[PDB]
Parts: C-alpha cells; sequence; structure tokens
C-alpha cells in the first residue's frame, strides 16, 4: 500500500485536504433550533396538561455567495444597497 | 495497491479534496427546525390533553450564488438595489 | 490495483475530488422542518386529546444562480432592482 | 504501508490538513438554540402543568461570503450601503 | 509504517496540521443558548406547576467573509457604510 497525495507542488495553491487511510469531516450549522430533543423515561404518565407555543417572529434574511465552491481567478461582491 | 492523486502540480489551484482508502464528508445545515424529535419510552400514558402551537412569522429571503459551484475565471455579484 | 487521478496539472483548475477506493459526500440543507419525527414507544396510550396546529407565515422567495453547476468563463449576477 | 502527503512543497500555498491514518473533524456552530435538549427518569410523573412559551424576536440577516470556498487569485468584499 | 508530511518546504506557507497516527479537532462556537440541558432524576414528581417563558429580543445580524476558507492572494473587506 502506497498513499501518494500533493507532491512536488510548484505554486500558490489553495488546498483543503483530509486523508483518511485504514489497513488490516466538515460541519457548518447555521441558526439551528430544536425542541424537546429527548426526555427521559416515562414522562407525563398521567393527568398531563401541556400548552405549548414557540413564536420565531421578524422578518429573515440569508445571503451567501460561492458556498461550497474554490475561487481560482475571480471576483465576488455582496453590494447591498 | 497504489493510490496516486494531485502529483506535480504546476500552479495556482482551487482544490477540495478528501481521500479514503481501505484495504483488507461535507455538511451545510442552515436554517433547520426540528420539534419534539424524540422523547422517552411510554409517554403521555394516561388522560393526556396537550395544545401544540407553532408560528414561524415574518417574510422569508434566501439569495445563494453558485453553491456547489467552483469558478475558474469569472465574476459574481449579488447586487440588491 | 492502481487508481490515478488528476496528474501532471499545469495551471488554474477549480477541482471537488472525494476519491473512495475498497480493496479486499456533499449534503446541504436549507430550511428544512420536521414535525414529530420520532417518539418512543407506547405513546398516548389511553384517552389522549391532541390539537395540532402549524403556522407557517409570510411570503417566502428563494433565488439561487447555478446549483451544481461549474464555471469556466462566465459572468454570474443576481441583480434584484 | 508509506503514506506520503504534501512533499518538497515550492512556494506560498494555502493549506488546510488533517490525516488519520490507522494500522493493524472541523466543527462551526452559530447561534444555535436547543429548549429541554435532555432530561432525567420519569419527570412530570403526576398531575404536571405546564405552560411554556418562546419568543425570538427581532429582523435576523446573515451574510457569509465563500463558506467552504479557497480563494487563489481574487476579490472578495461584503459592502453594506 | 512511514508517514511523511509537509517535507523540505521552502517558502512562506500557511499551513494548519493536525496530524493523528494510530498503531496496533477544531470546535467553534459563537452564540450557543441551551435552556434546561440536563436535570437529575425524578424531578417535579408531583403536583408541579411551571411557567416558562424565554425573550431574545433585538434585531441580530452575523456577517462572516470566508468561514473556512484559505486565501493564497486576494483582498477582502466588511465595508459597513
Amino acid at each position: 500500500l502506497m498513499v501518494k497525495v500533493l507532491d512536488a507542488v510548484r505554486g500558490s495553491p489553495a488546498i483543503n485536504v483530509a486523508v483518511h487511510v485504514f489497513r488490516k469531516i466538515y460541519k457548518v450549522e447555521i441558526d439551528t433550533k430544536s425542541y424537546w430533543k429527548a426526555l427521559g423515561s416515562s414522562p407525563f404518565h398521567e393527568h398531563a396538561e401541556v400548552v405549548f407555543t414557540a413564536n420565531d417572529s421578524g422578518p429573515r434574511r440569508y445571503t451567501i455567495a460561492a458556498l461550497l465552491s474554490p475561487y481560482s481567478y475571480s471576483t465576488t461582491a455582496v453590494v447591498t444597497n
């Protein structure tokens, strides 16, 4: 077995490498909401009264330029007004 | 076995490499909502009264330029007004 | 076995490579909603009264330019007003 | 077994390498909310009265330029007004 | 077994390397909120009255330029007004 990756590089890369080798990750989370994700054993077993109300108010705006998108020779601008 | 990846590179790439080798990932999550994802054993077993109300209010706007889209020689602009 | 990928590159790529080799992924999630995804064993077994109401209010707008679409020599603009 | 990564580099890279070798990650979390993530054994067993109210008020704005996107020769600007 | 990483470097890199070798991570958290993360055994067992109210008020703004995105030859500016 012989794994060869990115040998004799000459000039100015932009690299993002993760190497896993076996013989015998990237996570992004933005504005994530979870309600009552997990409870215990036997909750609210008898005569339970629950009023559940959630409010996410207001206008929401998301602006993303080139998500998961490498650049070689480029110009990127997010111009608002 | 001999894995060869990206040898003798000469100039100015834009690379995103993940290599897995076996012998014998990228996750993005934006504005994700989950209600009552998992509970325990025997909930609300007898005589349960539940009022469930969820409110996601307001106008919503999403703007994405070149999701999963590499650039070689380009211009990208998200011009608002 | 001999896997050869992207040898002797000369100039200015835009690459997105994932290599899996066996001998003997990319996930994007935007504005995903899940209600009551999974519960436990024997819920609401006897005499259960449930009022379930969900409200996703407001106008919604999505604008995506070249989803899963590489660029070689191009111009991309999302001009609003 | 012989793992070779990034040998004889010549000039000015921009590298992000994580190498795992076995023989015989990057996490970003921005504005994450969790309510009642996990409770103990047998909560609210008998005659429980709960009023649950959550308020996330105000307009929200997110602006991200080139999330997970290496740069080789480029200009990036987020110009607001 | 012989792991070789980043040999005979010549000039001006920008490196971020974590190497794990076995024979026989980076976490960023910004504005993270958790309510009632975990309680003990048998809470609120009998005749419990709870009024739960949470208020996250005010407009919120997040601006991020090149999250997880190395630079080779570039200019980055976040110009507000």
